[PDB]
């Protein structure tokens, strides 16, 4: 009996096992576009994914992760609010049971159909395990998904989902280019936050892009065919695996644009 996204083990229960759930810098949060202030000190954001090396895709009962080889300095995120180099380790999505919900962060209370999280860790801390124990250990690039035209660069991911339908299943996923999941503009809000799943460590600098990518209804539907459960157990569809907006508390969201 562990945390999850159900009525008896959902986000509202998670504080019992993880007190930090009611912390001072939890995510996600609602982004009030009118209160977010342009920050001149922010340097240009640099997303260098040309040498990215994907290796596997895994259904971990919470989402599916496309894992990358981070044993070396290849796919990195730098600049913006960021000091030093952050290495891409994995990316995953959160999505809903319907197009009207699914994203973790919200924009003026608006909920998107889904949200992509590209997770990177600060190389100054040597490894991901050590990085999550630091306030500036992680940088997560957040990208909203809306339903409309299909995203060509996402189809490769959609096509393998049938092979990792249940919790614990994984499949080879080499040569996938994450650049195909990026929107045209790199305009972003930024604020200090957490992991959005247990253990909810407040080790994350959040970079959330303003421009959404569009995915087809067909692509998201195949998201919704995944299972939270393991092979051979009662089918629980993997839908609404998102944590709701959390109190902003003593934080300010900064904008990279005007
Ligand atoms: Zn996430």
């Amino acid at each position: 009996h562990h945390a999850g996204y159900g009525k008896h083990n959902g986000p509202e229960h998670w504080h019992k096992d993880f007190p930090i759930a009611k912390g001072e810098r939890q995510s996600p949060v609602d982004i009030d576009t009118h209160t977010a202030k342009y920050d001149p000190s922010l340097k240009p954001l640099s997303v260098s994914y040309d040498q990215a090396t994907s290796l596997r895709i895994l259904n971990n009962g919470w989402a599916f992760n496309v894992e990358f080889d981070d044993s070396q300095d290849k796919a990195v995120l730098k600049g913006g609010p960021l000091d030093g180099t952050y290495r891409l380790i994995q990316f995953h999505f959160h999505w809903g049971s319907l197009d009207g919900q699914g994203s973790e962060h919200t924009v003026d209370k608006k909920k998107y159909a889904a949200e992509l999280h590209l997770v990177h860790w600060n190389t100054k801390y040597g490894d991901f395990g050590k990085a999550v124990q630091q306030p500036d250990g992680l940088a997560v690039l957040g990208i909203f998904l809306k339903v409309g035209s299909a995203k060509p660069g996402l189809q490769k991911v959609v096509d393998v989902l049938d092979s990792i339908k249940t919790k614990g299943k994984s499949a080879d996923f080499t040569n996938f280019d994450p650049r195909g999941l990026l929107p045209e503009s790199l305009d972003y809000w930024t604020y200090p936050g957490s992991l959005t799943t247990p253990p909810l460590l407040e080790c994350v600098t959040w970079i959330v892009l303003k421009e959404p990518i569009s995915v087809s209804s067909e692509q998201v539907l195949k998201f919704r065919k995944l299972n939270f459960n393991g092979e051979g157990e009662p089918e629980e569809l993997m839908v609404d695996n998102w944590r709701p907006a959390q109190p902003l508390k003593n934080r300010q969201i900064k904008a990279s644009f005007k």
